[PDB]
């Protein structure tokens, strides 16, 4: 190629931007047609959404308003200082028809402006924390004080005789009189049978209606996944409805009866104990171990662990998935299967953004096409990144959590973390390694050049698979979000709540990409800010005019706060990584970035034990 390594002209941004703009307008046209069939911006309101849809929605929109303010400050600062700074360097022998001029790759190793880059990263962390401190600390509802009157204990499974438990608690202090000490059972099996039974009665009701309307016996398929199999199947004879449900309901009824009779057995020692005067209940909790052990009735004392469970309530008939005690294996197997699917979903993105760049036996620069290697790969990646939340929620449901608040929180975090691995982590790591082995092959194929020119090593196109990604996200994702597709295309087979966890995770994946690649690719911040403004408008409209108000758990917004604090940490980590991969580990800039990261991680993990009054209020 006779000069430093080249790629697309301009990074292939204008073509994908124009085509996404055209497709975004097309999707707006289609949505307008469908809306006119049913019944700039059509309207915007403030106090109506303030009052109608509830404090939860107001809180969420306040979150995204604060993050748009954060990205405006970010964008001005970056595109004002860093972009001229990065463009001032002259490592890339200037062509000016290339993306790499704006990036961090256009900066010679040993230059002191890397200090400016890392200083900006640190200030970015500080300013994000400050902005969302101003958010969460000005409109924050307090903690609950209602149900703190009972304990959830992994107690004795021998027989869990309740009055002996009350006698023990009398020994401790008799003030907290125990109205009942109810141990749970294999309600899993019992109301699995009972839920199949209830399905049977609803089915019998609809069958009563069906053969009261038609008044004719029906030739119906009971075989699952036999919705429209009118052909003869081996051993799949279709029985008349009446004889079907009558025998099924009778069998399930007697099975449920005997099942409950043996549910009298099956201790599963997890008994609840109702208390009084929550303060003394707090004393009782303080009485128990917080793992404050060093080592070296008058019976077992170490096995009880205290907690406050009640999802509906702390009474009998508690819950269903309270089965697995040591079956983490379910959780890890589900995570591993999803992770393998995740690799197989990320791989096409890379091996479609880099087919032409594989150094062919005659590597001339006229083997490219910006459209095919930019717009299609990021469109594929965005399609997968809009399909992931559904899969993650499905898998989380099949993990069998046993606290619905816990399930929602952990599902939100899993959705965000898997989006991070599939959008930011794996593509960036893969592209960095891929370009390392590109430079190796190039500098080896050139005759006997032993020294590997680490100065000009970075992502192929110096990082433009993400500007295209964020642009495609913004346009062809807000168009779809306004179209209600992210749930309709999957559960089309009547109005619904919209899950907060999914929106938080998706908005956080995009914001994490944008804030991770501010310093090392300044041109990206305006595109992310445009994305987030359009997301704000579309969320406001969709939330107000087409969805249902409800009452979500408080701890979710704490999760959003934690995630926002997390993203600039990733920014620091990848600035460290690229400094290491460019200019060696021992270099002073890499040292100072590394020590900043270590200070940040130690102070972040210092909050769980000590209260340092500086971290942003969250989990």
């Amino acid at each position: 190629r006779s000069t430093v390594l080249q790629g697309l002209p301009f990074g292939g941004v204008p073509t994908v931007l124009a085509l996404d703009f055209m497709c975004f307008l097309a999707l707006l046209f289609l949505f307008s047609i469908l809306r006119k069939v049913a019944w700039a911006i059509f309207r915007i309101k403030d106090d109506e959404i303030r009052d109608k849809c509830g404090g939860d929605a107001v809180h969420y929109l306040s979150f995204q308003r604060h993050i748009i303010g954060l990205l405006v400050v970010v964008g001005v600062l970056s595109v004002g200082i860093v972009l001229p700074v990065n463009f001032s360097g002259d490592l890339l022998e200037n062509n000016a028809y290339s993306f790499g001029r704006t990036t961090i790759a256009n900066l010679k190793s040993g230059n002191n402006l890397l200090w400016l880059h890392t200083s900006f990263a640190f200030l970015y962390l500080l300013l994000t924390v400050y902005s969302m401190r101003r958010h969460t600390s000005k409109m924050r509802y307090k903690e609950d004080d209602l149900v703190k009157r009972t304990l959830f204990i992994n107690g004795i499974s021998k027989y869990a005789e309740s009055e002996k438990i009350k006698k023990h608690f009398e020994e401790a202090y008799p003030n907290c009189t125990v109205l009942e000490a109810r141990p749970c059972y294999n309600v899993a099996r019992l109301m699995f049978l009972d839920a199949e039974r209830k399905k049977a009665e609803r089915g019998k009701l609809y069958f009563t209606n069906l053969q009261s309307k038609e008044n004719v016996p029906t030739m119906i398929n009971p075989k699952p996944c036999g919705h429209l199999c009118c052909c003869v199947v081996r051993g799949c004879e279709q029985v008349e409805a009446i004889e079907y449900y009558t025998k099924l309901e009778q069998k399930l009824k007697e099975d449920y009866k005997r099942e409950k009779e043996k549910v009298n057995e099956k201790p599963l020692g997890m008994a609840f104990v109702t208390f009084h005067n929550e303060t003394i209940t707090a004393i009782i909790l303080k009485d128990f171990n917080v793992c404050k052990c060093q080592g070296c009735e008058s019976l077992h004392i170490s096995n009880w662990t205290v907690s406050y469970a009640p999802d509906p309530q702390n009474i009998y008939w508690e819950h269903l998935s309270i089965r697995g005690f040591i079956w983490w294996l379910r959780c890890l197997v589900i995570n591993v299967v999803l992770f393998i699917l995740l690799f197989f979903l990320t791989t096409p993105a890379i091996i479609i953004t880099t087919m032409d760049k594989f150094n062919v036996t005659k590597p001339v620069e006229y083997l490219n096409n910006p459209i095919i290697t930019q717009f299609f790969p990021t469109l594929l990646l965005w399609c997968f990144s809009a399909l992931l939340p559904t899969i993650v929620y499905y898998s989380a449901f099949f993990e069998a959590h046993w606290t619905r608040s816990g399930e929602n929180r952990t599902t939100m975090h899993k959705c965000y973390t898997f989006l991070i691995f599939m959008v930011l982590l794996l593509p960036s790591l893969g592209l960095s390694s891929l370009d390392l082995f590109f430079r190796w092959l190039f500098d080896k194929k050139f005759l006997a050049e032993a020294a590997i020119r680490f100065e000009c090593v970075f992502l192929p196109d110096n990082g433009a698979f993400f500007v295209n990604y964020v642009i495609a996200s913004a346009f062809i994702g807000n168009a779809m979000d306004l179209l209600r597709i992210p749930g309709l295309l999957m559960y089309m087979i009547q109005a619904y709540e919209f899950q907060f966890g999914a929106a938080y995770a998706w908005m956080m994946c995009v914001f994490t990409v944008v804030m991770t690649y501010s310093i090392t690719c300044p041109i990206i911040v305006p595109f992310g800010l445009m994305y987030m403004l359009l997301k704000h408008l579309v969320d406001r409209y969709n939330l107000y005019y087409a969805y249902l108000p409800a009452k979500l758990d408080k701890k979710i917004h704490s999760g959003a706060v934690n995630q926002v604090v997390a993203a600039p940490i990733l920014c620091l980590f990848w600035l460290l990584f690229f400094s290491t991969m460019r200019t060696g580990f021992l270099a002073p800039t890499s040292m100072f970035t590394f020590v900043v990261l270590v200070i940040t991680i130690v102070i972040c993990l210092c909050h769980v034990c000590f209260g340092h009054f500086k971290y942003l209020s969250a989990h």
